[PDB]
């Protein structure tokens, strides 16, 4: 119900917010980025709509960026649902290999352009794609903005309880959380894609809960 | 197995954790608090055992404080376990007439001094024992330091999750949890007892568990 938010999180680093009305949660918020990299903008996952989508995308095009393309975490609709939209106005969309792989068998539109391995500079040395394997989704891959120390953790960081398991992958997510906690431990902002942007802390939060969940 | 640990966290405000192995948690903190009070010391909550009851008694009297009383934020052993040696020291133990009552239904030794109400001063205006109704289990009070705006939210604070429910009261946690939050949203620090210390959207993040819990 609530509008598109758009709020700067740091320099060259936007926060973008659209909502969604989920079972027994009421209106839920997801979160995504604009990074800027001069005269350019890069979404990192897109709303769950193409009406927001491109107001997304409009309220940096009228403020003189470029849309240089998008790169979705996941293939849920909460970080593809612009996908759509995006490749129909001939704007580079981004997903990995798996998530398109996914994207394809739940019938959903797919990136024009992917990738797979460890690690994907989508900008070299500016916006860095980092998969730390299955967890929330077998896909799930999170951005990190080196410059910043800001990472994106999308839906894979869950502090305070890992979510619907639906799609998910209990058995190997603790792995998975290690392996982001050692190599992002330095982060300064962890972005989690429903709940508050907070500190290094909610790499070790998701781990617990990530292993809290497979005990059960 | 970990030793007893005694850390500052603000002016006259220690925190005092003491270690259990819990099935299939491994070994999980307990985190209590100890209060000075000019040259006199209260500690909120008891460890487990008595030899760290003893630890944590003379960590504080070798440093010219007196203990003049301890009051317990619930039943359960990891917040009573030291109250049989506080009582043989002749240390003054409080503990509301709930947990008294739960205290002797568990054979437990009961504490010196009961209390009762939504609100009792156990050092008027310095500490306040707060009662926000059944939660984690049916006697769980927390207490709040004015000075400092300290709260130690004890074991009815699970911003993380509720934790086993064998005592709890499921249907009133959450209208417990919305008493607490409106009366201390004012907290600039509020300790759970079995994790990391927050701030005020602890308290939120309870509630919301709570109201999980119970839809689930
Ligand atoms: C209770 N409280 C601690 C919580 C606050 C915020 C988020 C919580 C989550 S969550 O972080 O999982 N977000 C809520 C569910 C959103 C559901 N959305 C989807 O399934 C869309 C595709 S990812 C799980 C458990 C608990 C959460
Ligand atoms: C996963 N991760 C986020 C968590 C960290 C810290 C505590 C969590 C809790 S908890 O805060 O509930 N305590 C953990 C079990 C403690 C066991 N001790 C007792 O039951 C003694 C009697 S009160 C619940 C869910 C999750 C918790
Ligand atoms: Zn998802
Ligand atoms: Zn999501
Ligand atoms: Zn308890
Ligand atoms: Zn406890």
């Amino acid at each position: 119900l609530p509008d598109l938010k758009i709020e700067k999180l740091d320099e060259g680093v936007y926060v973008h917010t659209s909502f969604e009305e989920v079972n027994g949660w009421g209106v839920v918020p997801k979160h995504g980025l604009v990074v800027l990299v001069n005269a350019e903008a890069y979404l990192i996952d897109t709303p769950f709509t193409a009406k927001d989508t491109e107001k997304l995308v409009t309220w940096f095009v009228e403020r003189g960026y470029k849309i240089k393309g998008s790169i979705s975490s996941h293939f849920h609709s909460d970080s593809t649902g612009g996908i759509e939209w995006l490749n129909s106005r001939s704007i580079p969309t981004y997903a990995s290999e798996l998530t398109n792989e996914l994207l394809k068998k739940d019938g959903k539109v797919q990136a024009t352009n992917s990738f797979s391995g460890v690690n994907y500079w989508l900008v070299k040395n500016k916006i860095e794609v980092f998969y730390p394997g299955p967890g929330h989704t077998p896909d799930n891959v999170v951005v990190w903005l080196p410059e910043r120390k800001i990472l994106f953790g999308g839906c894979f960081i869950k502090p305070y309880g890992l979510g619907n398991l639906g799609d998910a992958n209990i058995e190997a997510w603790p792995k998975s959380a290690k392996l982001l906690k050692s190599k992002y431990g330095k982060a300064k902002l962890v972005v989690p894609s429903h709940s508050e942007v907070g500190d290094a802390s909610l790499l070790k939060l998701t781990l617990e809960q990530a292993v809290k969940g497979l005990n059960e």
